[PDB]
């Protein structure tokens, strides 16, 4: 690296290889993405620039990009640990629900933050979320999908996880709302509580099926204009709705009822960020120390 030396590959990002690097000027440790094909959209270049006022404290902040040698570089704020790794290492005990309520409320600053000004993330999963030693969580990748468009893939061949993707993106709408996110914290809100993915599809179609046979196969009713949507065919099973008592025990009706409010078919009935943080959930929701062993 011209300024960096790279410490460590934390890993295969959706965009490309993340390293752990050391800024050898200021000293500074941080996250240094390498965006992967030929030639780097100024389209894109623009709106990441964009990204780098995007800044709030549950926001993993973009402090740099970096377009050199026609290469594009994203260097971020680095946090020690994501969700996916503390869940699974909180997998035998759980997360307390201190903690889950205190995430999952400032997750919902961040995309509260995020939503007023017009960013969506579009990509959310536990991977994408932060944690440090302070109890603080962030989300990271807010507008990258967006401003580089398609996802596709990885870079490596790695399958795109569809677990959090919202009904309305999976039914072929093309234009995204803020919903998406706050269905993919709703998804993510269940996981923390039950200790597994609440619909783990293993393909398009098994995902949206997982999805109605948990919440009933959306109509008209619940859903306006669901059957005009893209992707929508009449010859989709019918199914029932199951009770939310059944898909997060042992939470209890503050939580289902904010779940639910999260998980609602219709965009436009989809809770938003701000109004979620208002709910009764959050009535006596407090900041815990995580048991984080680094
Ligand atoms: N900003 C960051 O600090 C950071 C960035 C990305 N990223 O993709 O830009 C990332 N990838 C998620 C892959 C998980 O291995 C993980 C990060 N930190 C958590 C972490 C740090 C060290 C080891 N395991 C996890």
């Amino acid at each position: 690296m011209e300024n960096f030396q790279k410490v460590e590959k934390i890993g295969e990002g959706t965009y490309g290889v993340v390293y752990k690097a050391r800024n050898k000027l200021t000293g500074e440790v941080v996250a240094l993405k390498k965006i992967r094909t030929e030639g780097v959209p100024s389209t894109a270049i623009r709106e990441i620039s964009l990204l780098k006022e995007l800044n709030h404290p549950n926001i993993v902040k973009l402090l740099d990009v970096i377009h050199t040698e026609n290469k594009l570089y994203l260097v971020f704020e680095f946090l020690h640990q994501d969700l996916k790794k503390f869940m699974d290492a909180s997998a035998l005990t759980g997360i307390p629900l201190p903690l889950i309520k205190s995430y999952l409320f400032q997750l919902l600053q961040g995309l509260a933050f995020c939503h007023s000004h017009r960013v969506l993330h579009r990509d959310l999963k536990p991977q994408n979320l932060l944690i440090n030693t302070e109890g603080a969580i962030k989300l990271a990748d807010f507008g990258l999908a967006r401003a580089f468009g398609v996802p596709v893939r990885t870079y490596t061949h790695e399958v795109v996880t569809l677990w959090y993707r919202a009904p309305e993106i999976l039914l072929g709408c093309k234009y995204y709302s803020t919903a998406v996110d706050i269905w993919s914290l709703g998804c993510i809100f269940a996981e923390m509580v039950t200790r597994r993915a609440l619909f783990p599809g293993d393909s398009e179609i098994d995902q949206l099926f997982r999805i109605f046979r948990t919440l009933g196969t959306p109509d008209e009713v619940v859903w306006p204009g669901v059957t005009s949507m893209p992707d929508y065919k009449p010859s989709f099973p019918k199914w029932a709705r199951q009770d939310f008592s059944k898909v997060v025990p042992p939470l209890d009706e503050d939580g289902r009822s904010l779940l639910s409010q999260m998980l609602h078919y219709d965009p436009n009935k989809r809770i938003s960020a701000k109004a979620a943080l208002a709910h009764p959930f959050f009535q006596d929701v407090t900041k815990p120390v995580p048991h984080l062993r680094l």
